[PDB]
């Protein structure tokens, strides 16, 4: 297949305490020119997955509604939320039938948010047939940086949703996870484009990457010629950074979302950079290295920004008498386990889903220290809803630049521990029913995945 222009998705401005369907439905998109791909698509305001902006400070009122066959709710990725409308399983709709959440304040700083299905079982089903979207907050701090770097969407501040998908003859996707390893697509995609290419000027370009693969991690490199080209990590999955961090690579798991500047004022006119997977080192399932994108220089520019030094405040979390919680990641006869427990293991199906099952309860305000301990021999990428955290330290080597700042995905290797910090403030006035899961989609779907609980 010829490489083919980047997509760059519609943008919805979500509306202050106005009311906003978004709609999952089945249609048929063109990925492959001349082909139509049945796929699952969030529409809303006659747009298909749109990059949804919001402003921090907003109200979000959202009405889901279900046509996509089957049970569903949309997660708000990142967000912290009242945990009914943050879109816990236990609330998932029937097909014709519509959640309302109730009315919440964006209270989540600036940066590169997830929307997607979580339904019991069928998440790695409905994300991998097209039910994923991107959240755009803007802040004061994102205010800065915009015109520090005259940024605008679509222009130099690009979305990078990057998945791997699987293609039949006749251009069906093909959704075949084997056993408990994930699911691993052959063909990989950026916005829905297999094959891209964007042309880019010598300016800093902003690049908001999100791995929305079922299972496959990335170690993304730029290259140029035989050189790897310098750029900065920026922001994660809860914002931006304190400073930029030059970097040369990043790993980027399922869930989690690097923000990059990239300064191609480093290449000259006719150069093409290479955006380059390789072998993640995290031990169908797949370790190869293969092009994720490719960038032609085919302009020059009066382009005379510069990165700033200083991009937001990142408050570091007090951590002195913190209550440890020891998470330790089992498999239980090829069934991956979480303290010794599974979603199945009395959570599933609560006698009151206001008072389910935990496997750990926290007071409003408690600071935690939690303590993931992988005896698998896989990789989990473990994901908390409800907060953001601050990543302690890693047990096998040193943070990495992704690792820093507030993040609400941590990538955990085999045999690895991993030290996270949290603070559990909420504002409402009801405790809190909060997931706690691996973001394998197959191992969230086949159980991986607890509640905890935070009081009022
Ligand atoms: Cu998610
Ligand atoms: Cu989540
Ligand atoms: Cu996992
Ligand atoms: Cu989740
Ligand atoms: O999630």
């Amino acid at each position: 297949l010829s490489k083919q222009s980047l997509n760059i998705p519609g943008y919805f401005l979500f509306p202050d305490g106005q009311r906003v369907s978004i709609t999952a439905k089945w249609t048929t998109l063109e990925v492959i020119p001349g082909k139509s791909t049945d796929m699952l698509v969030y529409e809303i305001d006659n747009e298909y997955n749109p990059v949804i902006f919001l402003r921090k400070g907003q109200t979000f009122s959202a009405d889901f509604v279900n046509n996509s066959g089957e049970d569903s709710i949309i997660h708000w990725h990142g967000f912290r939320a009242p945990w009914k409308s943050d879109g816990h399983p236990y609330y998932a709709v029937k097909d014709g039938e519509t959640y309302s959440y109730p009315d919440f304040t964006i209270i989540d700083r600036s940066g590169t948010y997830f929307y997607h299905p979580h339904p019991h079982g069928r998440t790695g089903y409905q994300v991998y047939y097209g039910l994923a979207g991107m959240i755009i907050i803007e802040d004061e701090d994102e205010d800065n940086l915009k015109q520090a770097l005259d940024l605008e969407y679509g222009v130099i501040d690009i979305p990078l949703i990057i998945q791997d998908k699987t293609f039949d003859s006749s251009g069906q996707l093909v959704y075949n996870p084997m056993g408990h390893m994930g699911f691993w697509g052959d063909t990989i995609l950026v916005n829905l484009t297999p094959n891209p290419y964007m042309d880019v000027e010598r300016k800093i370009y902003r690049f908001r990457i999100l791995n929305g693969s079922n299972a496959r991690p990335y170690r993304l490199a730029l290259l140029r010629g035989n050189q790897r080209m310098r750029f900065w990590v920026i922001g994660v999955e809860g914002g931006l950074l304190d400073t930029p961090k030059e970097v040369n690579e990043i790993l980027v798991a399922p869930g989690e979302r690097i923000d990059i500047l990239v300064d191609f004022r480093d290449a000259s006119v006719n150069d093409v950079i290479k955006l380059y997977n390789f072998p993640h080192n995290l031990i169908m399932a797949d370790n190869s290295e293969f092009e994720v994108m490719e960038f032609r220089v085919t302009k020059d520019s009066a382009y005379d920004k510069s990165i700033p030094q200083r991009l937001s405040e990142v408050t570091p979390i007090n951590t002195d008498g913190a209550q440890v919680q020891r998470i330790t990641l089992g498999m239980r006869r090829m069934v991956f386990t979480i303290n010794g427990e599974t979603w199945e293991d009395g959570y599933a199906n609560p006698q009151d889903i206001n008072n389910p099952k935990v496997l750990f309860e926290q007071n409003n305000g408690d600071v935690v220290i939690i303590e993931y301990v992988n005896n698998t021999g896989m990789y989990h990428p473990m994901h908390i809803h409800g907060f953001q955290f601050q990543v302690l330290e890693r047990s096998l080597g040193p943070l990495r630049a992704t690792d820093l700042g507030w993040k609400d995905t941590v990538i955990v290797a085999p045999m690895e521990t991993v030290r996270i910090a949290v603070d559990m403030s909420h504002p409402y006035n009801e405790h809190q029913i909060y997931l706690l899961h691996c973001h394998i989609l197959e191992h969230h779907d086949e159980g991986m995945m607890v509640n905890y609980r935070v009081n009022a």
